[PDB]
């Protein structure tokens, strides 16, 4: 209902802690949450008291997708001006996360599908619940792994791994999602909200100039060939050493 | 000796089980075997009552690659001509599995070798028996691993695993091959063809042209960048669209 | 102290046992260590009696990456002239070794560190003791991972794993750098010059100029679309057609 | 002193005629005026009486740059978070202009300098008055020539001449434009105009769709292998028979 | 009528002159053409009396593009099984040409017309008359340039410049076409036989492996980096000095 | 004779005139002169009273590419080691001389063949006498065009012209060389040092380390996409900051 309801966060200890918050609605990204979520993100993005955001969700989901009515029907019932202005409200607050100045981290306790592997993408690190369930169920409501779907599951798996997944439209398990690199580790449930609170704590301890520079060179290095991302982390280092 | 007999398929219930034919050569990727099988794959191809295409072999290989004999030393008597002929005959049945129309599996019961990697990769799922092997003996009769295999090594194994592979010509297991993403999964080969009916029997009740757009992106955005990816995922499902 | 005792080699029986020879020093690279490095692999590169080089260390430490002191502190008192011209002589022995005629094998039985990454991604293959502790831990002295340490970790591993060891600056486990693809086995200490040994005897065995094509195709084809692969594999072997 | 005063536009026989309207401060770009060019760029493109955008200039500027004041200086006085605000308004209208739905026509009757560089690009195709003057004067204020304006010189110019045009910070004539390919044709003042709104009527004259699906595809194929490009204009054509 | 008679060639001082043979068709690439062009080409490459192939055109056209009615309407008659095989006939000779054995020429006279791009490309030198004309009608037939025109537009020509043959489907006279470096040369259509068997003639005198090593080489390192390229010229003289 | 001999150069108002000193010998490249314009070029770089170096050659000759005796016959004695030192000596002063801390500047009175086309490239800017004669003349002594050269040919001039140029061997004169950007400006033999003299002088006016950021720009952005070509100009920008 309310635009500025879909989203929650509480800043604790320099940890921005954001949710997805539409828990009835399995946290699907419909319009008012994509643009909320960039409202959300721009505000904290820059805020010397946040030095990392973790992206959780409310009730059983951490994010089942798109919302197939607010975000597929009725846009397109608007024609391709609005497909097209639902899409840029999507894509643009997956790239702010993606390119944050600050590091990002994807608490998923719960049930992780479709269109959400842009923001689980988006985000640095990844800790999963052994009972969280991630997949492209895309191919089982006849569409293409879209939002950049198919190529978050061919960077981050390996490209079997990948093709089945989009393929068989199966879940993985939060430990067969850590086995194949989706996230980074898989833990009971009742340990995820520690594991994740420890990560941010280190981080926020190290240099947070050096950390944005580290995580952008990991996230750019991946398209250039080892020649030309030799020179490029001299370029980068360069930079880091106006901003510290 | 005969051309036609080097191949041979079955289709039951929109499956075409698709075998390697030359058993006692341990089916040996030979011209005829080469010529016949572009034949199947393309009358196979289009058909409305295949919806997925399984490559096996008969007797105790899938395939141990190219035929010395045929292959190699009778084509390069006839000089570049010869070998050009031979190799083009390869690369375009390799190419068009790899692009096929329909979904495409490797159901590998035994020995894999050199330039059976060309078909490998080409299938999009593969599924192995325990009891399997898979070399790249090349470097153990003094040639570079051809035919593509190198970059089929590289495209699916992590590097590091890539270069024992091709540098010490040593095998991998059904299971190392799973391990390492060379294949999907590995079983007892007595529950490898229940496995691999399984995994045909789901990708028929899928929409058959969604599956086609699916594996194609997965092919493709791997030799693309994440920014141009996500445009060409979107340019696909327009497609998809037309096709639907 | 003396510039020709920073680096210590052996042939024996066509293996040559390179060791960074600053045990005291945890094998900093220095620019003294990074010129012998230089003038001995230069001078063992082309040798008939040389088919494969170990690269190993003396003391706890393969090696604890950059001489804070020698490469870092005292080159730029020298200004830019004097940090361009020590950046050159560590980039230039890690692509000589990189490159080298001989197939390369890093025997890593302790700390492997920052700096020390060039060197491990520019050997071949890679063996760990399960003891090695292998981490990027220049964000714990808040600069970049450099010296293309970023672009090996992203080479070498999953995009996740890449992030987190270049972001938290924790230690990786010989048995976790073999699961992770940064090398190719762990084992015991005390199996490890065994085995490095066992697998220097395998490639010596085989043709040497084979060896060499066949790993540099697997370095080069990763920078490749498949389709100019393919073709690239068929110039390499015109190529060692001519060689052999 | 206004926002919505900072850009004007006038639809005719279904041309919308958009304009820098700056012209005492030579039409510099200051935030103001780049969140006003998105809001009048978002508001036409999906316009069905709006076929074709060009886009001028009023006054002896078409657009000097970026303002030295309002752009650079009065952001960086905010800091970070200043700095990359505007920074994104800039880039963001550059890109909706690149991406148009509707074919976007340049008519630069007078000075193009540094940051008009990317509209410049954005726009598919751009005629010039003979007394036009193109530079990147950037180099001669001692910044780098930014805003992708030295991939834009790189992207349309001959290497030789886009590397004089940034090192140099030195002007080229609408003809030397015409000639280096900055723009497709160059003319006397006089005549710029009528030649536009030739070229605009031509275009409204074409499929729409058609237009669209081909000037994306002229620059998404630039970045693409001849291989890679083959296969994506067919999934074009796919696209475009679901459009038309 | 007859598929045999859809091409035609003679054999002159070891050029081989191919000549389009549909003439009161305007040369139109039918379904019988690009299987009879395949046929054509595959027999002469290997001749060891045929040192250069020069592609030519009866009639008023050198080639009108696709044939409207027998590769576009007869086809999709067919459904997609039709149109694939159709598709594959065109691509497979263009390939075929842009890869041949032997130096290869388009003799261009008269109109050179939207799919006639793949060949016009495909040929590694282009001679045209001044009266010849060039284009991509394809929008204003509502249609994508597509068979690669679109990409040889941009791989050949200025972007500026393709973006507008491209999108306003108007031609290129012989002299704008050698400009613009669609061509060569540009000749009166009386001088342009003689300049083609002067250029075959000085082929046929060079060393005929270096010549193919050269053109392919011209043509591959356009789609690697200049450092990738460096050590891909040596791996190609290895191969060469193999060859010769 | 002497090593030392083979190179001279000259500091002129903060630019350093170098020439290649074997004017009896067409300057070309042996060995000898290889290690001595390394040693040269290193021990100016990084002089703050050297703003330019201009490469210029003493004779009729600019250079005629590699010495055929001292550098391809003399070292080929001395099998596979003697090519390989002789290979680095030569790529490593060319690459030396592309990334140079200091704007370069060809200055191009004479013959440029062959192996010239390294250093020609890696010269940021050339200037021509309209006597020049530029020529890849590699196929007419049925060599590749190595060191480079074939990709300097495609890098810099429009594909047909390489191909033409790489194919036939025939020479383009400075008029000729401009025209297709293989130089800046051609102009006769007695303008020729006055406008280079001009050129230095205009740059040694610039910000030193902003026009060293930007010809590495230029050359960089080359091997990007837009999108990344982007991102990298505002990391470059930060850099630069640091440096000034
Ligand atoms: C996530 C999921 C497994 C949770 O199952 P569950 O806990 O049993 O929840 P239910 O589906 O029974 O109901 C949850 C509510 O959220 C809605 N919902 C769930 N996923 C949704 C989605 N992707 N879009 C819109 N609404 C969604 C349901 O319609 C229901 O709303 P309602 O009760 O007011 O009608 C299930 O809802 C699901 O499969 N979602 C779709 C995932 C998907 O296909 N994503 C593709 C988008 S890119
Ligand atoms: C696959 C393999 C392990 C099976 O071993 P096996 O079951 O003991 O079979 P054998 O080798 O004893 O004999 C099988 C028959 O197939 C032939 N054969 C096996 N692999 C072949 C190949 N790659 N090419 C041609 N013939 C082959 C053998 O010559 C023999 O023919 P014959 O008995 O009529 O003379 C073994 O044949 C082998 O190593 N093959 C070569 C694999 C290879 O090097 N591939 C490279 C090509 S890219
Ligand atoms: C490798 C390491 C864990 C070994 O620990 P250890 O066995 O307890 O050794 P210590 O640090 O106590 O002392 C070893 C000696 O080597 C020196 N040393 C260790 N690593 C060094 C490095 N990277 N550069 C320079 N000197 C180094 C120490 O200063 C000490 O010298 P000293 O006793 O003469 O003063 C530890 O030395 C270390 O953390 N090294 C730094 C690694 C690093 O940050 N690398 C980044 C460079 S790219
Ligand atoms: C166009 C130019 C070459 C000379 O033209 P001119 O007719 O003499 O114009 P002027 O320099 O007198 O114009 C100055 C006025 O325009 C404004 N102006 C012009 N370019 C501006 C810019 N880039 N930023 C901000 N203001 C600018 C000034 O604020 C000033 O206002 P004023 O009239 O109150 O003093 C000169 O204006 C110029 O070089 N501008 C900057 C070009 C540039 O470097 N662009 C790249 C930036 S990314
Ligand atoms: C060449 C051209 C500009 C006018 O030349 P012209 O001398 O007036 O030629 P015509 O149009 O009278 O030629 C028509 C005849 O050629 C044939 N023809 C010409 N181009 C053809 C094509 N692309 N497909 C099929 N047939 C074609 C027609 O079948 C017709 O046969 P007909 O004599 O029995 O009527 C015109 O033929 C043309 O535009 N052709 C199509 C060009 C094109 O769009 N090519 C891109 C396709 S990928
Ligand atoms: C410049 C050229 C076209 C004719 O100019 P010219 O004024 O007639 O010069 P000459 O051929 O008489 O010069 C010959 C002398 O220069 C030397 N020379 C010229 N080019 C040389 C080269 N590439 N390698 C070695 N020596 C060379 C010869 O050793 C010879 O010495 P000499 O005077 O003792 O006989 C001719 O020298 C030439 O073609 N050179 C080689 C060009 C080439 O192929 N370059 C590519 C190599 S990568
Ligand atoms: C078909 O469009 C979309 C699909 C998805 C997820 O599969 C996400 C966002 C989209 O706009
Ligand atoms: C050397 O040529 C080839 C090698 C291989 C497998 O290693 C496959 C096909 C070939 O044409
Ligand atoms: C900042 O420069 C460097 C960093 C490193 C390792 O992190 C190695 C070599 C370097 O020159
Ligand atoms: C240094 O920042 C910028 C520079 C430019 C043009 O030089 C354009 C936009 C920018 O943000
Ligand atoms: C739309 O299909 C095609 C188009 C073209 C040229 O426009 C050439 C071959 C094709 O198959
Ligand atoms: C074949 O080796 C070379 C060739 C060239 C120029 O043709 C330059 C350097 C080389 O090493």
């Amino acid at each position: 209902e309310r635009e500025e309801d879909t989203v929650r966060y509480e800043i604790v200890n320099n940890v921005a802690w954001v949710y997805y918050n539409r828990p009835t609605k399995r946290n699907a990204q419909s319009p008012k949450l994509n643009r909320q979520m960039l409202k959300v993100l721009t505000e904290l993005e820059f805020r010397d008291d946040v030095g990392v955001l973790v992206l959780g969700g409310e009730g059983p989901a951490w994010c089942a997708g798109m919302d197939l009515k607010e975000y597929f029907r009725e846009t397109e019932a608007e024609g391709l001006a609005g497909t097209r202005k639902a899409q840029r409200e999507a894509y643009t607050w997956w790239e702010r996360l993606r390119w944050y100045q600050k590091p990002t981290i994807a608490m998923v306790h719960g049930w992780c599908f479709g269109g959400a592997y842009g923001p689980l993408f988006a985000c640095d690190l990844a800790f999963a619940a052994d009972e969280a369930q991630f997949g492209l169920s895309e191919v089982n409501w006849g569409i293409l792994p879209g939002g950049g779907a198919t190529k978050v599951a061919v960077d981050l798996m390996p490209m079997r791994v990948a093709m089945y997944h989009a393929m068989m439209g199966e879940n993985l398990s939060g430990q067969d999602a850590a086995r194949y690199n989706l996230v980074n580790e898989s833990m009971p449930a009742d340990q995820l909200k520690a594991r994740v609170k420890q990560v941010a704590e280190t981080l926020i301890q190290k240099n947070w100039a050096t950390v944005k520079y580290t995580k952008d060179a990991v996230r750019r290095v991946k398209e250039m060939t080892y020649d030309n991302a030799e020179d490029y982390l001299i370029r980068l280092q360069e930079g880091l050493n106006w901003f510290d």
